[PDB]
């Protein structure tokens, strides 16, 4: 094609011009026409994973990585032998492979592996008619290195029961049972780890050794001999000599691998088949050198502690000279993104970078660049979307420019004038000018980043109050007198004028003055919701089965049980009030998604409420992905959405066309009116408070409230445990969640650097919580210097939305590892790749907050740490010590509920009938609460703007019971005549006596609104400083008289807009404001036309 392939001893083939996301397609092309393996030598482990997700998009060849030890050179952690099973297995198939791509970083390629005589000397194939005794096979496995257990579940274990020998080989991912008979294998049956029953029978099966070093007694004797040969022995039962002599293995024993063989570990280049074709990326002379330097530095730093000494780095890792001498034994194709000028063994491939394509809502036409680019491109263009739901997010996005991309499976299918789309992890696009093809990825539509007050510094802020003469012991001196708070006079000598500075806050008339030197509403809501019957959802079996099939996991028995309880409760006439309190990351969201699917199948406009914008966006993405194959409309509302589209969303929701609306506190602002609400889902309830939780409940009395959380606030936890609300605990798998490690250390730069470098070398991402927007810029800048290897961004909710959104989006796409963040990431942002969180100052954080932050790491098969940096402990407050010792005391999966029940009964449950969820508060007992609720329910069953910034209500001391209060509210608000308002007033006086000031203000506000409704003033406002009259489209104000008022008092009447009239009045008193407004409106209506 465009270039030949290198087939010789060590010849090179340098290809240039390959832009981003071009090396992947080039590797895919090479692997499809080379009759042999391709070993892709990535320059960095991170990059390797990237290619593993890109090449697999463009080809069908077996693209697989080489599982490296997840630890660090000379670390103190085992490789978690499961990974070892993924490593030996490859090493067994690697000498004999004919087609496929094997991806190795420089870190793993520079490592040395076992001699392969341990591979095909400890590894077996067992057929049906094997004349091998029971004990012979048992000792065979024991010498191989298997562990004798009785409940074999994982890799490298076997169990025996008489004639039933069941072993889990490291060749396959499933165990097998032999069912011996007469010292012969009768059956070779695979049995499940969960059901313990046979699925089928395999004629021949392969098994691999437990570890990468021999473990039998002869191996231990050889290890001891090599140890006494190389190092020196110390009599101490933790020294890794007398610790391996006993029989157990130290933590990081894998770096003492050469001691078990008595033969040098080959460079792994012997493992490649005869004809491989190494494909490079970036450069190796730099990455290999950096890895060698880091390994040598860590060997010198850790070549101490004579107990557990370290081997030379040349006995475990190839020298860079050895690596680059051994790379000359294979042909190589070097993919680099630069213009290679001209020569043989050198080619250029037109892969220009994509033109300026971006989307922005600022202009009238957002897709201007796209619409103009797709018109003037003669060749094909293929969009690349990472997810299936994302495809829709890009399919209706291109519908505005009248283009429907036909989907293709391989890039070769692109016709000449074709707009196509494909799914894969491609990040950036290109313009292959050679065939005039174009690839446009999802990130190529975003672009780049887008009486005078006086201050005296000694004391504070006072009010200048003139000059005075004062005697001071026979000396009369002149002073300037300042009146601080509480009329405390301070006399500054006129000579000392320089400490008297002018106020700088721009609030000369709003400056401070330093000192020198709910039960009813909640009861009624509970009674109303417990009085009537909620919607009885209708459940479809097979149609919901498809939605279940859409889930790419298996619900763990506890998550499935919570799901069943939720659906069973929704399918009842009673209103569902439930809690889903399970530990973080255990699939809590999916239960809510299933409940939402059940509700929306009956057209009930599920409403999701999350206490942060990032949760809103993440749940929007997740819900859109899951519901990417149903006729359900999902929309997000928050401050991120513009003011022009938020109104559109509200109109759509009120119309009844958006069936899922995910929103922050905006959902409770009284302007979010649902057409037909039947399901609410409050996620992370412990960051809302009682008011926000029942605000929506009051409007839709019988809505079914689903409540998800990990650490409930004590009030709602006691409420659930006492039976007021149903409870569902999810403390179980997801399978490969791993026991987030907790370390409570005093702050240290070396600790932070070590943790960040450990995470970076793993390829993950680090959370670095600072939680102070003022100094977060300085903190991130300082961390950038502390760890130059890391890429650092800043993320918090106090910067502009278009910036925070893009920064968080970039963090998803691995554009940087460390993200110095505030507590905005405490609410449940998933980001599976992030598995190390560093809290700079954790002393001042609640147990719930600390556990939630610790729950952000992990979320996957990886081992995740959680460092909680603290100041010097004596400086910490006692409660900080208690909370830190409690949080570090509980490091287990499912511990989020024990911690919640500790935070309750340490802080105590709050007022059950009121606010203040956390605290003793001397709350009323549950027996009393149920009695009052039943009493209110029974009493209710046999039943059934001119705002002036002043209280206008019926106080509790006026009308104790709630139902009477609500009835009179309805009667006053619905009264359409002053006569009926007077009747209500007389009824109030008859039944309760004197009218409090709030009651009289409410009644006269009702009267004023009644007058204004007839007149035409839609919104008459007032504050202490004045007010605004907002007339209607067709008001009844006499124009000539209005102009007369304007020209007689310009200062008190100013038209600012078509219908907004600002009046400025020093309305200090509520009564005076009421009467001034009364007379203003009266003189208005007398002239009404």
């Amino acid at each position: 094609y465009r270039y030949t392939l290198p087939v010789k001893a060590g010849e090179q083939r340098l290809l240039g011009e390959l832009t981003g996301a071009a090396c992947a397609t080039l590797v895919a092309e090479i692997a499809e026409r080379h009759a042999g393996p391709v070993v892709l030598i990535a320059p960095d482990m991170q990059n390797a994973l990237r290619l593993h997700d890109e090449i697999s998009q463009f080809t069908d060849q077996m693209v697989m990585n080489l599982a490296d030890w997840e630890t660090l050179p000379y670390d103190s952690f085992s490789p978690h032998q499961d990974i070892i099973s993924s490593r030996l297995s490859t090493l067994y198939q690697l000498p004999t492979m004919q087609r496929g791509v094997l991806i190795v970083p420089v870190n793993t390629l520079m490592q040395r592996v076992c001699p392969h005589s341990f591979l095909h000397g400890h590894a077996l194939v067992m057929k049906k008619g094997q004349r091998l005794s029971r004990d012979a096979l048992r000792t065979q496995l024991d010498s191989a290195g298997y562990r004798h257990v009785d409940q074999v579940m994982e890799h490298g274990e076997y169990a025996t029961r008489g004639a039933l020998l069941d072993l889990f080989p490291m060749g396959s991912e499933l165990p097998y049972r032999l069912d011996f008979f007469d010292d012969e294998i009768d059956s070779l049956r695979v049995f499940d780890v969960d059901s313990q029953r046979t699925l089928e029978e395999v004629e021949a099966i392969n098994l691999l050794p437990a570890h990468e070093f021999p473990t039998d007694k002869a191996a231990i004797e050889l290890f001891r001999s090599q140890w006494r040969d190389t190092f020196e022995v110390k009599r101490d039962p933790e020294h890794i000599y007398q610790q391996v002599s006993k029989g157990t293995l130290p933590a990081g024993i894998e770096y003492w691998q050469p001691l078990f063989f008595s033969e040098p570990l080959p460079p792994l280049f012997s493992y490649f088949p005869a004809n491989t074709l190494l494909v490079n990326t970036g450069d190796l002379e730099t990455s290999a050198e950096r890895f060698q330097a880091d390994t040598l530095a860590r060997f010198e730093n850790r070549g101490v502690d004579p107990m557990r000494p370290l081997l030379p780095p040349q006995s475990l890792w190839l020298r860079v000279d050895e690596l680059f001498s051994e790379l000359k034994n294979w042909p190589r194709v070097q993919l680099k993104t630069e213009h290679l000028p001209t020569k043989a063994a050198n080619a250029n491939l037109g892969f220009q970078k994509l033109p300026d394509l971006a989307v922005q809502a600022q202009q009238k036409a957002p897709l201007d660049a796209l619409r103009k680019f797709l018109e003037t491109f003669d060749g094909p263009v293929v969009f690349s979307v990472e997810s299936e739901g994302r495809r829709e997010a890009l399919g209706e996005l291109l519908a505005r420019i009248k283009i429907a991309p036909q989907r293709i499976m391989r890039l070769d299918e692109a016709s000449d004038r074709g707009r196509y789309l494909m799914i894969g992890a491609a990040e950036h696009g290109f313009v292959d000018t050679v065939r005039n093809l174009a690839l446009i990825c999802e990130s190529d539509l975003l672009g780049e980043r887008v009486g005078q007050p006086v201050v005296h510094l000694e004391h504070g802020v006072g009010r200048y109050a003139g000059m005075t003469t004062l005697e001071a012991g026979g000396i009369t001196g002149e002073y300037l007198m300042l009146t601080y708070a509480n009329d405390a006079k301070l006399y500054v000598p006129v000579s000392s004028l320089h400490l008297i500075s002018r106020y700088a806050g721009g609030a000369e008339e709003n400056a401070p003055l330093h000192k020198l030197g709910v039960a009813a509403e909640l009861l009624d809501i509970y009674a109303q919701r417990a009085a009537k019957e909620g919607f009885a959802f209708k459940h479809d079996r097979e149609q919901y089965q498809l939605f279940c099939d859409s889930f790419p996991f298996e619900t763990t028995p506890d998550q499935a049980q919570a799901i069943n309880a939720v659906l069973s409760d929704m399918c009842q006439p009673l209103a569902m009030d439930r809690l889903v309190c399970g530990d973080v990351g255990f699939g809590k969201t999916e239960v809510a998604m299933r409940a939402a699917f059940l509700a929306v199948d009956n057209h009930k406009q599920v409403a999701v409420l999350v206490p942060t914008t990032l949760l809103a966006q993440q749940h929007y993405d997740n819900f859109r992905d899951r519901f990417a194959n149903w006729p359900v409309r999902i929309e997000m509302i928050s401050r991120f959405r513009s003011a022009k589209e938020q109104t559109q969303i509200l109109a759509e929701v009120a119309e009844g066309k958006i069936d899922i609306l995910i929103g922050t506190h905006k959902l409770l602002q009284s302007d979010v009116k649902f057409k037909d609400l039947g399901l609410l889902i409050v996620d992370e309830e412990h960051r809302f408070g009682v008011r926000h939780k029942e605000r929506i409940k009051a409007m839709r009395a019988n809505v079914d409230i689903l409540t998800l959380t990990a650490t409930p606030i004590p009030r709602t936890l006691n409420m659930a445990m006492s039976g007021m609300r149903d409870l569902s605990i999810i403390a179980t798998p997801p399978a490969r969640r791993l026991a987030v490690k907790t370390f409570v250390r005093e702050y240290d730069s070396m600790v932070v650097r070590e943790a960040i470098l450990r995470e970076i070398l793993r390829g993950g991402q680090v959370y670095y919580l600072y939680n102070d927007v003022e100094n977060i810029q300085k903190a991130a800048e300082r961390l950038a210097e502390l760890v130059p290897e890391a890429r650092i961004a800043i993320g918090h909710g106090q910067m502009r939305e278009r910036e925070l959104e893009r920064v968080m989006n970039d963090f998803h796409h691995q554009r940087f590892n460390v993200l110095v963040c505030t507590t905005i990431i405490e609410t449940g942002i998933d980001i599976p790749t992030a598995n190390t969180i560093i809290i700079e100052r954790a002393d001042h954080f609640g147990l719930a907050q600390l556990h939630q932050l610790r729950g952000r790491v992990g979320r996957s098969h990886h081992q995740a740490y959680a460092w909680l940096l603290t100041p010097h402990p004596k400086a910490m407050t006692t409660d900080a010590q208690k909370r830190l010792e409690a949080i570090a005391s509980l490091e287990d999966l499912g511990a989020g509920f024990a911690l919640a029940t500790h935070d309750l009964e340490i802080r105590g449950a709050g007022e059950l009938l009121g606010e203040e969820q956390s605290g003793s508060m001397e709350t009323i007992g549950f027996s009393l609460y149920m009695e009052l609720l039943e009493n209110a329910v029974d009493a209710l069953k046999a039943g059934r703007e001119v705002e002036l910034r002043m209280p206008s209500l019926l106080p509790d001391d006026f009308i104790p019971d709630v139902n009477t209060r609500l009835s009179f509210y309805k009667r006053i608000a619905s009264a359409k005549t002053e006569n009926e308002l007077e009747e209500i007033k007389v009824e109030l006086i008859d039944r309760f006596g004197l009218l409090p000031d709030p009651a009289r203000t409410l009644l006269d506000i009702a009267r004023l609104r009644q007058q204004a409704q007839k007149l035409g003033i839609r919104k008459l406002e007032g504050n202490e400083k004045g007010g605004v009259i907002e007339f209607a489209e067709k008001n009844h104000v006499n124009p000539a008289w209005l102009i007369g008022l304007l020209q007689k008092q310009p200062q008190h009447y100013r038209l600012d807009g078509p219908t907004r009239l600002k009046f400025i009045q020093d309305l200090s008193e509520r009564k005076t404001r009421i009467e001034w407004v009364r007379q203003f409106m009266r003189e208005l209506e007398e002239n009404a036309i």
